[PDB]
This record gives structure tokens, sequence and C-alpha cells, in this order.
């Protein structure tokens, strides 16, 4: 082998070299002195043009037209535009290509075997917060497809010089309210306290439940954000029940069908889309393990263990483990019952192995964040645990961005 | 320069300043992270690693800058200047071994770092003598079930000649025997070492749990074969709290986790045979050893016994059976009165260790993928704790198989 990362699968004994990483144009947070790979957050003119050039090259390569008349004219067209305005504009098919490429390039998504199937909705004509609401509601209608979920992304207008951003304030399109109490405890989802408080300040009359759907705070450039309420018929939800444990349904737990991230930046060839929400379908463990068992979230492990009649007095009864399995199973069982798309952590990780194999043949590598790809239960029971991965930033990219308040 | 380390369960924040004392480079660059890779791939150098360690020593017994410090530093110059190398005093080696454990980023058990019986075997000259030493280490460390962490330090490396080595990866391992049907009986990880044993003339059992012999190598000698007296090797029959059938699986594990193939570096000196042992954390046996597909791979057998649905993965039979096997192990070890710690207790103590280290040193090098357990990851507080990883010395390094 050569001076590219050597990558081993310890279950199978198979070796690959990552040559794609050579493509990376942006430094991550690690150095030879220290690995910072487990931090969740780390941290004009020529600079723009070069990025733009790189993306157009990428576009043209993908349509197999590298070096050609139209390829070189488009380059000259992009330069022209940046020369007289300082920015430029993607073509319809260039946006489609990029959006998909950003999903392909996201090191933290286990669901990338699906990268090539993605409805790109162009909303770069959107002009008001009201119009955003509309656009967002069409997205939710399309993507939900009555439970037969379909991956999509709606792209609003790119950042402009000295001009405000289009922003969705909500971290996801569909999230539950969290209400701070007299006790100090939270009723609802403790992640969402702040945004809940922001909505009430902007005129929302709040509910008082564990599962109230948040309204949307949407922001057209240079105005303050307007508040929009999703019609309940538009938000599909799955009441939670267990297959064998009959009491589970009595807990009154539930989750929403559509996982739609809404607070991420989509950066394509230097252009920045501050508002471009995307959505797919859940992996069982996101709801069952993270949302419902995290001590700083709904934290239902104790409750369920008690119902199950486990010894919660001692760690070694593996009461946390026993309960978490049933919650997870209750998630899957119930989504399946309601005929709403879900994938379990086994099935998912199997298919990402397949994605890894594809991307090896196609690009010679696949950036991947191990701690994020490996599921929060039953880790080494899934094939990804035994797979070494290389993490690196590629572009187009989805980039986290700070809350707008 | 100083990285911010947040914990997302509680929202608390620290800064790691400890990582600045790292002198040895890891595998990451700013262009790409390789932190999930299991493996990497003259007087000035040695003399400055040695001073820096002696500094670490006198500083640790508060005598930094005193007479005994100055003259010991000079004893080091003098020895390297004349011989190309030098030797450590017993107390120094004791300090360095504990520090090597402390510095081990992949060890979730570091709360215990200061409690370590150090056996000095540097006066070892034969594979015979090696064996006795190893046999004493086992008797000490096992202590009829009341496990005591220990290390034994064989003679250092030397430019003149070959290394003292223990060919085995652990002092106690189960043999893996390749069958005709291209199948493995026993432990598939130990196929190659089992074939080495047999080649150096061992008579093999044909059970699923046959304790391998030791292959011990003195400098520039053919390794020698030594059978462990069966009474030294404490084993644990596996049974289940509620499932009476489990015991009839005939499953079992050994008490003592004792790594023997890792090189111990202190002050630039290299100890190529320095086995060490503590006690197990249950997921090691229950999850990895027994349910890994390239190991004993018993998940399906056990789930079928549990009468679950193998046909589809959304019934979570892998997870369900995985838990019972971990349960069986805990129960069994607690029943046989043998130290073991579950992943919840251990990760809780690791958090506290992170706290103590923060106050004492300004951080703790940690490797997230190894600290987080292989089941119920996010169920443990380590999952939500950011972690910085970097190499401090004294350290344990991984080493090439001697063959
Ligand atoms: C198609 C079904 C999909 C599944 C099953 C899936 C699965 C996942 C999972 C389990 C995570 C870990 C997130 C967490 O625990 O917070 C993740 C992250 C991510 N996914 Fe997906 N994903 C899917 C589709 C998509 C789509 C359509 C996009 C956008 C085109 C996308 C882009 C991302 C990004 C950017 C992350 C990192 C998120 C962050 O850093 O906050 N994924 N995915
Ligand atoms: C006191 C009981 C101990 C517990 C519960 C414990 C726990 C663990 C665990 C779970 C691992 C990862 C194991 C794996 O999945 O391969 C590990 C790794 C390690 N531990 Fe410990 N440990 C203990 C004692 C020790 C001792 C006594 C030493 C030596 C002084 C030590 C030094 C190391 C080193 C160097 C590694 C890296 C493993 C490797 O690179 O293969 N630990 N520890
Ligand atoms: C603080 C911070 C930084 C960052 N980069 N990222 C986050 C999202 C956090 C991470 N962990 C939980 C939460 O993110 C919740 C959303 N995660 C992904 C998902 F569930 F919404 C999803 C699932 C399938 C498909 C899809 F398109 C989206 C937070
Ligand atoms: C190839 C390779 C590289 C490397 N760095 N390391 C290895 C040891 C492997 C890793 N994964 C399992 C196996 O190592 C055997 C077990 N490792 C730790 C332990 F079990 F030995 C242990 C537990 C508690 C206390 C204690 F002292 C020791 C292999
Ligand atoms: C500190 C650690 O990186 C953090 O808890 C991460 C670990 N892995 C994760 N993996 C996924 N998919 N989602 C997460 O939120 C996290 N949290
Ligand atoms: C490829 C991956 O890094 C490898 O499987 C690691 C992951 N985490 C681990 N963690 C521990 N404690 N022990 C291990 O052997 C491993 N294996
Ligand atoms: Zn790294």
């Amino acid at each position: 082998g050569p001076k590219f990362p050597r990558v081993k699968n310890w279950e199978l004994g198979s070796i690959t070299y990552d040559t794609l990483c050579a493509q990376s144009q942006q430094d991550g947070p690690c150095t030879p002195r220290r690995c910072l790979g487990s931090l969740v957050l780390p941290r004009p003119a020529e600079q723009l043009l070069s990025q733009a050039r790189d993306f157009i090259n990428q576009y043209y390569s993908s349509i197999k037209r590298s070096g050609s008349q139209a390829h070189e004219e488009r380059l000259q067209e992009v330069e022209a535009e940046v020369a007289s305005t300082g920015t430029y504009h993607l073509r319809e098919s260039e946006l489609v290509f990029g959006a998909k490429q950003a999903w392909r390039n996201a090191p933290r998504c286990v669901g990338r075997i699906q990268w090539g199937k993605l409805q790109v909705f162009d909303a770069r004509d959107c002009s008001s917060a009201q119009e955003m609401f509309t656009y967002i509601c069409n997205h939710i209608k399309y993507a939900t497809n009555r439970g037969n979920l379909r991956s999509a992304i709606t792209v609003f207008p790119q950042r402009a010089p000295g001009r405000g951003d289009f922003r969705i304030w909500n971290s996801q399109l569909v999230r539950y309210a969290g209400y701070r109490q007299q006790d100090g405890s939270v009723r609802g989802d403790p992640a969402n306290v702040e945004i809940t408080e922001l909505c009430i300040q902007h005129g929302w009359t709040p509910g008082n439940g564990r599962f109230d759907v948040l309204p949307l705070l949407l922001q057209a450039p240079d105005e303050a954000p307007e508040l929009f309420v999703l019609p309940p018929e538009l938000v599909l939800e799955v009441p939670l029940e267990h297959p064998t444990l009959e009491w589970f349904a009595a807990l009154g737990l539930r989750w929403y069908a559509l996982p739609a991230v809404s607070n991420m930046l989509l950066e394509i060839g230097g252009l920045e889309f501050s508002a471009a929400p995307f959505s797919g379908w859940y992996m069982s463990t996101e709801i069952g393990t993270r949302n419902l068992c995290d001590p700083h979230r709904y934290n239902i492990l104790e409750d369920v263990a008690v119902c199950m009649d486990l010894d919660t007095r001692t760690t070694s009864s593996l009461w946390k483990d026993k309960a978490a399995v049933e919650i997870n199973l209750a998630v899957l069982h119930s989504f399946q019952l309601a005929k709403v798309t879900i994938v379990d952590h086994h099935a998912a990780t199997v298919s990402f192995m397949k994605h890894l194999d594809n991307e090896q043949k196609a690009r010679g590598g696949c950036p991947a964040d191990w701690a994020w790809i490996v599921p929060p239960i039953s880790g080494s029971l899934t094939p990804v645990f035994h797979q070494e991965m290389v993490n690196y930033i590629l572009s187009p990219a989805f980039r986290y961005q700070p809350d707008p308040w």
C-alpha cells in the first residue's frame, strides 16, 4: 500500500486504502499532537472563486464532461458573474447535484445508501416568511406521503452581502414543546425549553402536555421571525405500544414520523444556503434510545423498568439495558403497525456497510464519523463497530450553524 | 491550543491543558481523523526522555530540585554517556508502571491506577525463570477470586540482543482448533497461537475451552513451552439467574484478564515483556468474547434457546440475547465470588476519575471509541462526555508478534 490511510475491517480481515481523503479542502479539528474526533462542535474575492471552480469541476465530472466546451464556458460564466456581483448562481441541475452530494459527503449519516434518491425542491424564489410556511408545508406533505416516507430537501435563497439570512429557527421542522415548571423539572422535551420560551415570547399560546407540537419561527431576510402553526393533520404521529407488554400503551408515549433537520447550512461551491431543511426517515434507536432514554431528555428508563418490575436498586441487574431494549422494540413494532417507514439499527448498519463498499469502488473512500455511525445500543452487535473509518470534510457539505438568537 | 471539553448530559465544560505535555505524535492530522484505527503503522533522544521521567519522579514524591534529584539526574547522564543506556531504581519502575496505566487512553479502569502490585523480574535470565515469575503473578493476582491488579516486569530491551517476550497475547486464553469442515472449535482468535503451540510440541485437547500453554522467549532462543498448572487458572461456569437451560450450554470464562504482549516504555527504556492484570469488565466477556461474529458467535444459539424470532432483525433478538449473556456473566462471577465490574459501575467510576484527573493534572487522555462500552453505549455517562486523546509517557505500546 501507499501514503493514504489504510482501513481495516476487524470482523472480516478486509483492507482498503482511502484515496478520497486527498480531495479534502477543509481542515478538521485534529492534529498530530491530539485527536479531537469526539467533539460534537469544533471550530470574498479569490477564496470564493476557487471553491466555485472546484464545485463546477465536480458537477462536470459527474456528467462526464470534464475539459469540454460547456464545462469551460460555465467556468468563464461563473468568473464573469463573481467579477461583477461578487456572488453567482447555481443552475437547477447544479443545485440538485450539490444537495445530493452534501448528503453523500456528511460523515455522520448512517443512511447514505439512500444518497442518490432525494427530492430536491427549489425554493430559491421564496420572498416572504409566509411563503416559507407554504414551502415548508408542501415539503412535509410530500415527504410524509401518508407514512410511506420520501427523502427531500427544500432549498431557500442563498446568503447575500450585507443582506439578512433566511433562517428556520426551529432545529427540526417537527419537535415537541418543553415547559419549565415550578419544581425545576421540565414537562415535555428538555432539549426544547429555549425554543419553546422563544415561541411564547413571539405570541404562541402554549399547551401543557408531554408531546405538544411546536409552532415554527421563520425568518425572511432582515425582518424578525413570524410564527406559524402546522395544521395537526399535516403532522403524522405514531402512538407507542409494545408487542407483548400490554401496559406499555398506557404510558401515553408517542413520536412523530418525519425527522426533518432544519437548522443546518448547505454549502455548495462557496454559496451558502442558510435555510434548506432536509428529511428522511428515522432509525429506531434515535427515538427509542436517545430521545426517550437520555437522562437529559424524556428519561423514561426508570419508569419503564419499574413497570417491567426490574431491580433498579443495583446496576448489575442490567435493568437499564433490559428496559431500553423493550422501548426500542416498542418503537419499531409501533411504527411498523402504523405502516410508517422506520429502519432498525441492525438493518441500517448492514446497509451502510454496503454503502461503504459502493463508495470504495466509486470515489475510493467514504468519510465517516465512527462514534456517530455506531448505534447507541448494541454497538458491537452491528457490523459497523468492527469497521475502521476515516473522518474528513468534503464539499458540498452540511455545516452546523449557531442559533439565530 | 487548549481544547474545550463539554459534557452534553450536564452541560459542564473543562479545558484540557494536560495534552501540552505530549511529546509523541498520534495518527490524526487536520486533513483527516484516524482516531478509530486500532493501530498506528542515540543519546540525545534517550537522555531527554530519561531526564523528563526522573523529573516526573522527584516531582511525584515532592522532592523536585533537591539533592537526591540532582545526583540521580547525574547518575543518568553518566550511565548513558558511557553505556548508551541506563537502568531504573525499583521505586522508579514502580512509579513508571502506575503512570503507564494512568496514561493509557483506552482503559476504562483507571480509577484504580494507583493501586498496583509491581513485581520486579529484571533479574530474570531464562524462560524457566520467566515461567515461575508468571506463575507467582497468577497466584497473586487471582487470590481465590479477590482479584488484585498486578504487573511483572521482565528485563528491558538492549541494542546488543533479542528481546524477552511472551508470545501469548494473554496469560490465560482458550485454544482455537481449525476443523476439517473449515470450521473453528474453541476460540477463533487463538487459531494461530494454538498452531504455534502444537508446532513447538504441545499435545492439544479438543474442547471448546482448553487453556493454551505459555510460549516464553528468552533472548535469541527458540521460545519454550510451559503448561499452566490447572489449579492456578481460576475459571467460572456460566449460569443464568432465571434461565435454567443456560448452564447446559457448557459455557465458561477465566477469572484473570492478563495482557502479556504489550511493550512498557518508561523514561525511554523499553520493557518488551511486562504482563499486567486487573479484573474484567463484564461486557468484555458477555458482549465481545462470546457474541462477536469472529469469536465464539453464540448469539443465535442463545436467542433460539430463548425461543425468539431469528427470521427478522426488527424483533431485536440480537439485543435481547446479548443482554441475557451479559446477565449470565455477572450473576456467574458474583456467584463464584470473583471480582468483575459491569459497564454501568465502571463508566460511573471513569467519570469520577476524569474529575480527579482534571483537578490533579488538567485533563485525561481518553479514547472515546474504547471507553464507551459495546452495548448500551448512550445508556452510560461516558457516551455524553467529550474526550481528548493523546500520548503521554510512561506508556504501554502495542507490539509486533515475535514471529
Ligand atoms: C434516508 C433516511 C436517513 C436515515 C435512516 C438517516 C440516519 C441518520 C442518523 C441515525 C443520523 C445520526 C443523527 C443523530 O443521532 O442525531 C444521521 C445524521 C445525519 N444525516 Fe441522515 N439519515 C437519513 C437521511 C438523511 C438525509 C435525507 C439527509 C440530507 C440530505 C441526511 C443528512 C444527515 C446529516 C447532515 C447528519 C448529521 C446531522 C448533524 O450533525 O446534526 N440524512 N442520519
Ligand atoms: C482494575 C481493573 C481494570 C479494568 C476493569 C480495566 C478495563 C479495561 C477495558 C475494558 C479495556 C478495553 C478492553 C478491550 O475491549 O480490549 C482496558 C484496556 C487497557 N487497560 Fe485496563 N482495566 C483494568 C486494569 C488495568 C490494569 C491493571 C492495567 C495495567 C496496569 C490496565 C491497562 C490497560 C491498557 C494498557 C489497555 C489498552 C488495551 C489495548 O491496547 O489492547 N488496565 N482496560
Ligand atoms: C448541538 C448539535 C450539533 C450538531 N451538529 N447536531 C446536533 C443534532 C443533535 C445530535 N443528536 C441529536 C440531535 O439531532 C437531532 C436530529 N438528528 C438527525 C435526525 F434524527 F433528525 C434525522 C434522522 C434521520 C434522517 C434525517 F434526515 C434526520 C446538535
Ligand atoms: C490487534 C490488537 C491491538 C490492540 N491495541 N489491542 C488488542 C487487544 C484486543 C482489543 N480488544 C480485545 C483484545 O484485548 C484483550 C482484552 N483487552 C483488555 C483486557 F481484556 F485484557 C483487560 C480487561 C480488564 C483489565 C485488564 F487488565 C485487561 C489487539
Ligand atoms: C461526546 C460524543 O461525541 C457525543 O455524546 C455523541 C456521540 N455519538 C453520537 N452519535 C449520534 N448519532 N448522535 C449523537 O448525538 C451522538 N453524540
Ligand atoms: C474498529 C474499532 O475502532 C474497534 O472495533 C474498537 C472499537 N472500540 C473498542 N473498545 C474496546 N473497549 N475494545 C475494543 O476492542 C474496541 N474495538
Ligand atoms: Zn482524530
